[PDB]
């Protein structure tokens, strides 16, 4: 039994990444093969901080400038390139601990667990929910650009993030691989908000799935509603609207626990109209929407590796 | 800035772990040097889930019965031994990524990063926190057993856990490396119910300290109690007693956000007594208390490496 | 009763 | 104003 905030393996994720440093700005780097994928602060001074000129910074910037770290051996850069909005570093010496890695821009609402790295020392790995304002809810501080937050499925790695900055509001924004960012912000220090937060939906009906299949069912009742009035609460109640495809997904957990969608959504609607009541499910008086339905199959009686 | 459920890396207990099988009932152990430990579960069949005589099955299984997997590579048994309630196999190989190993047993009420494993591949890895009932409320399913616990400081890790059984009412239980058991369990299938479960109050004080720091405040006032007064609310709600001890330990935290221990301690009184009024503390409406002093600095705005 | 856990491996 | 993130490494 048992369920809480559980994260992907990271030593796969550990032995692929480096220190990037130039001048006196430093980060994190994610080691692949002969590259390094580094945001491209790196290449900015606290003075030029408020509208940084990054074409102009890097045809400045020499090869010899970039200085790569893997832990105490020293790497020399062949090659430096920009793309969208990170660098990519041709090293001469390719990473022996790479795994078959993958880059893909998450949806909005998928969860990953995000690798917090500190001048290339692993600090630690958590979730993260990619909120539908775009922004990731870590746990980051200065010096933790570049901690990438992945997949691991079938023992091959997929990374989804590599983050950039915090948002005045507490919550933290990033890029894919590939680099663009997630949402409307800009690689500057500029006043930058994300929008309105929406809690995701089908992450909280994943979430009473496992609550169900844990052993926890005071919350489930024999009435339902229908899939227009469910949607109708969302949004008077500043949740995500339900599609047909959540349903759809939704589909091995209905099968696993024997409850259709459609009874935990009128069981999830009347929680919401008539609050929580003041009791606790599995150690959560609000409701918990980083929950996946692939990550509570993977996590939950299935017995998935990795 | 931010604050969550962030566990230690794995990469170091991940390349540690082997799967150890006796007939038909495999589980999970622990690769050091070489040794494996594994529990003393692999010697029982089905049948005698009652009342094992570990005396009696280890006396009749040989050297051959014991089969060693590191993914797909077999290792032969050189000898096995029992040590208090799990067993030691002797290897013929010796574990290239074994790190510096400590085995010790931590005090109910810290912290420690469990490795949730199946079948000798990491399923992943989450926080938990030693109840004082002594039992982790671990995620865990048939097949975890031997997942272990663990912390890393200076690069260097200390095994302290081990699962073995799920209770009844849903929690964990587990031994130490040692072999010893966390409590008054015993290593059978008879119904064994821990203790009342007791709120720790260090944690939740370290919870508020993390809180503070990270820009929640409004708990905060001027109203200032007595250390005994506060252990009698605490008593009567059902936590910990606060000690002198706990005092001194969270003096780094006073010392970085400039509050008072006894201040946040009438706050959190306050709190007990007015209850949380609704309004969320860092995304959770009840009191968080699997979060040690030294996570918390740690985590927080301390850049302290692994 | 509990549910002391180990792996139900076939073969 | 963002927060936009490095390392304050010296030397």
């Amino acid at each position: 039994s048992g369920f809480r905030k559980m994260a992907f393996p990271s030593g796969k994720v550990e032995g692929c990444m480096v220190q990037v440093t130039c001048g006196t700005t430093t980060l994190n780097g994610l080691w692949l093969d002969d590259v390094v994928y580094c945001p491209r602060h790196v290449i900015c001074t606290s003075e030029d901080m408020l509208n940084p000129n990054y074409e102009d910074l890097l045809i400045r910037k020499s090869n010899h400038n970039f200085l790569v770290q893997a832990g105490n051996v020293q790497l020399r850069v062949i090659g430096h390139s920009m793309q969208n909005c990170v660098l990519k570093l041709k090293v001469d010496t390719a990473n022996p601990k790479t795994p078959k890695y993958k880059f893909v821009r998450i949806q909005p609402g998928q969860t990953f667990s995000v690798l917090a790295c500190y001048n290339g020392s692993p600090s630690g790995v958590y979730q993260c929910a990619m909120r539908p304002n775009f922004t990731i809810k870590g746990s980051f501080l200065n010096g933790s650009s570049g901690s990438v937050g992945f997949n691991i499925d079938y023992d091959c790695v997929s990374f989804c993030y590599m983050h950039h900055m915090e948002l005045p509001t507490g919550v933290h924004a990033g890029t894919d691989l590939e680099g663009n960012f997630y949402g409307p912000f800009v690689d500057r220090q500029t006043a930058q908000a994300a929008g309105t937060d929406t809690t995701i939906t089908v992450n909280v009906l994943a979430w009473l799935y496992a609550a169900v299949i844990n052993g926890d069912r005071w919350f489930l009742n024999r009435f339902t509603t229908t899939l227009n009035d469910f949607n109708l609460v969302a949004m008077k109640y500043n949740y995500e609207p339900l599609t047909q495809d959540h349903v759809d997904i939704l589909g091995p957990l209905s099968a696993q626990t024997g409850i259709a969608v459609l009874d935990m959504c009128a069981s999830l609607k009347e929680l919401l109209q008539n609050g929580m009541n003041g009791r606790t499910i599995l150690g959560s008086a609000l409701l918990e929407d980083e929950f996946t339905p692939f990550d509570v199959v993977r996590q939950c009686s299935g017995v998935t590796f990795q």
